[PDB]
């Protein structure tokens, strides 16, 4: 009963998510399209990973097809979205993950590939946003293309819900420090738009702006216009975090508000929201698969309507799983 | 005219504040004390630096004395503070930059070695707290031991004090990302309070607690109890940036905050606060003298009343450069 | 018929011999003794690991006894070693890992405390040295107090027997890229004897003198006085790598020191000597159990009787399981 | 009488050549060409550096020229080297510096653009190889393109040329640890042909392959055939270290190895092999314009006829120093 799944682009998030649908057995990867990567760079990318450590499987080249733990999956090197045959491969949905087709005019290429339905792993402009644990029951399986919106978004989203419909956000602003990214430079090299992001990534905090806290409007509506936020990328390899600052409509006592987040984390978000009291640092959520995990004792309370919480999230590894998630919970309501 | 120094301890503050004061010329420093630095040992600290490259200047060693271009310097390896003779080698005023002695009785240890008033470059419990161009001219000569604050503090004031004389702060938060210091372990070590503070600082983002947030209600009265927040430190070598977000009880636009922060680092906090429009990141203030320097581009505004300020400042230089700023408008209080 | 085995110090080697011990299953640990360490921050200190990731398993504390895996230990906070009572805790053999006990005067203190025997885990001046699957077989049962010689010595070994028992080494010399050490200052700080050892660890490269080449010969004694080196120290976090520089007294084409050391590594020294021809980097070896691996790409020969060759080593994993593996040998030769 | 320089391409190595012909004074700039960076982002890449601070002058845009320091420098954004009108603009020597013309055909394209001499920056397969202080009195200005080699020929030329003129080396390996650039991947990412190279520079160590040791015996022809080695690329910003284990014929104790270092560096190598006897590390060398230091306190020898050399070199600042140094020796040879 599992769908089947082929994959658009063998970055990052794509080995991200192929090693998370086979670590998770939810879905299972059938196709795989990149036209400058060849089968056994494909082997060797999957096998080894700096971050997250060796594949605890088998991954071998057999007859031009990849096979990993015994399923092989077809290989294609298409350009063209539109010329991809997803019908022929037996593909049912396809993750669009080369940050390129975002649009839903671009991303809906996939279709006359045979494909019925397109899952987008980064923010889009005009397809419909859904996030685990706070608006995915909207979903009505008439949406052809759909997106997962993006790691900082699903790290805010399930906590200012949790927030908000105990307290009463007000107004709130939101800081992250961010881990470095592939589009980040080694060294000072040639951003044409943003500047700051061409510069030295071991040597630089680097502050950046994102959409991130905006895009919990379109998630959760009642915050609309009431969030904003920007980033600021410091070198280290995987986990970021992600500050949050508000201001409240009802009174709220510190203890009052750790209760309600860690009662949130055992019932109805379990394992999209994350609880600790330890003195936690970053490595300590290495390879964790939670969208946020609430820091107890990082955050600070100036006055009973004012605020600062502190949340952590792997940036590869959850957001990776939530794209799985998202794509489990379509099949069922078919 | 110029007043005799004495530096006790041969740290990083302290090897800090005898290159500024070599390099600004406004004080002379006369004696240096330390028991667990040898003379060669100090001539090899002095002479090469990772973070600030090396001094443009002669250092060598001759006769027992320390001689930094060609200025002769007392040596001492007391461990005792009061058996420190800072009297017998000249020195007037005394920094106490070991950073154990912070408070009024552990820090007068030195008056009776001769010394006059004492500095203390940390923090103090009771010792009256001073700011360069924020509460300076409420020093009156008649105070013996005074302090200087920290360098988050020195940071934090000038852009606050600023802000709220223009628009009335009425509450407000701050989140610092701060460099790696000594006190941090290069690979998980034993902290015997501060258990994160414990682990790899190499791996590691490691959220701390600070105070330097609530000494500003210490420096500026107005503003006390309405101001707390907690840091990050994040592996890079020297420079931080601090991260504000207050509530405003005027109407300030983001044109109209920009207006008034460059107004101020034009005029009367020349040298203290600095004002950049372009792209900059954080090694662009690498031996940096001003205390704050305000990005424009960096920060965001949610609305009319509520907004997110960005500031950056050399945690090493310019704070070394406050402690002899100040010490030389005590010697003309005189 | 496993041994009990008492830990004298929780510092990295330490703290990482015990995880070796409760992955391994060889010996059991009784006893652990560091006079600066309470019980609960042991607990935390071996349940958070920033290199190694979380413990798999239970730890926690009841009775004054910390649990792991449901075994309690027994803790002692003694800083004499002869007034640890090893021998109420049932503890047999005794692992000095503080590195300040490494004569045989100085560790056969904890002989009357009950032990019978004490594995040095650190060269030692006097001591005899063994490394597994080189020496090993020269233990005879009626030494007390042996070592283990070190992290480097251990890659070292294995290596050069198998080229000197095919090729003869006329002389070598060799050069190590090592990763951080607990010793090295985050930012430049006072080293008294070792100067270079004092400057920043995130900053620098770092040149410094090792004996881990010399203390081959006394580990094979044919090759006596045919050995030396020197070691870099560069910020990474793990993994080290060994460049082996030798003259051949019998003509040797690369094929053929392929394919010795490919069969050495299967047969003898099968789990102590690995064997790649992948494209491997420094963290594919993170948490790996051997003592070095040979890469077999990234040598080089310039004739028939000059080669360089380079194997690598997790410097924390292979050497602690290496002390578990020499004192399982120990307790099978009783 | 200082000559016309053109420069192709505004990256790593057109930067600080650019810097290092206004901050010497040698040459004069007078044209740059790149197609894909404009005027304005060209004043913020020379005005800013991660790693050599900020530029010491000033730097504007007017007109559509670049001036620096007063001087304007005529700006082309031609893609076709043989379309660049290097003639209009003055310039009669031009520096490929893009990396992708290395051949005599492909970066002779310059030549009717009215350019009259190209110098390479690169390894060149077959135009001819000039290094200043060894082989550079072999140019006799009918030579219209050659080429400068690399930053690791440049500092292991001149050390090797005072060995085997002094003790005859028979035969050498060489390894170098050697700093991050442009080409390396700030996390995992596709490298076509060399795959290790891929992998995350932050994080890892990379062996890697180099013809610096091989291109020696084009420069010295007595010593062709006789050297190799290999390199490891460690998450460094700037400064690199070669290391050479070498036999020698005539017995050398390492005293007179380090006389004869010492007189070379005064009186015939003035400024291009430096000697120092200081406990130095990699930062102590940032900025540097030597070619090759000498470090005599890290090498060390087994007997009189084997030992291992240790020199440091910053591969950004002193090559780019050399590319100017050897273009004013050609201006006075017409």
């Amino acid at each position: 009963g599992k769908v089947k799944v082929g994959v658009n682009g063998f970055g990052r998030i794509g080995r991200l998510v192929t090693r998370a649908a086979f670590n998770s057995g939810k879905v299972d990867i059938v196709a795989i399209n990149d036209p400058f990567i060849d089968l056994n760079y494909m082997v060797y990318m999957f096998q080894y990973d700096s971050t997250h450590g060796k594949f605890h499987g088998t991954v071998k080249a057999e007859n031009g097809k990849l096979v990993i733990n015994g399923n092989p999956i077809t290989i294609f090197q298409e350009r063209d979205p539109s010329k991809i045959k997803w019908g022929d491969a037996g593909a049912e949905y396809v993750v669009e993950s080369t940050g390129v087709f975002t649009t839903m005019e671009k991303a809906g290429a996939h279709l006359q590939g045979g494909a019925k339905r397109v899952i987008i792993s980064a923010p889009s402009a005009d397809a419909p946003m859904f996030v685990m644990g706070v608006n995915h029951e909207k979903y009505d399986n008439s949406l052809k293309i759909i997106s997962n919106a993006s790691c900082t978004t699903n790290c805010l989203a399930p906590l200012a819900k949790v927030i908000h419909d105990n307290f009463g956000i007000v107004e709130g602003l939101m800081t992250t420090v961010h881990a470095i990214t592939a589009t980040q430079k080694t060294v000072d090299g040639p951003s044409g738009k943003l500047w700051r992001d061409g510069r030295g990534a071991l040597q630089n905090i680097i502050p950046a702006s994102t959409g991130a806290a905006k895009a919990v409007g379109k998630v959760i509506p009642e915050l609309n216009g009431k969030l904003t936020g920007m980033a600021f990328r410091v070198p280290t390899a995987n986990v970021s975090v992600v500050d949050l600052t508000c201001r409240l409509e009802k009174p709220a006592k510190y203890d009052d508000i750790k209760k309600v987040v860690k009662q949130a984390s055992e019932g109805p978000l379990k394992g999209i929201l994350g609880y600790t009291e330890h003195q936690v640092v970053s490595s300590d959520f290495n390879s964790d698969t939670h969208s946020s995990t609430f820091d107890a004792g990082a955050g600070i309370a100036l006055n009973d309507h004012f605020v600062k919480l502190i949340s952590w999230y792997d940036n590869e590894f959850g957001y990776s799983n939530r794209v799985v998630d998202l794509m489990a919970h379509m099949a069922s309501k078919e």
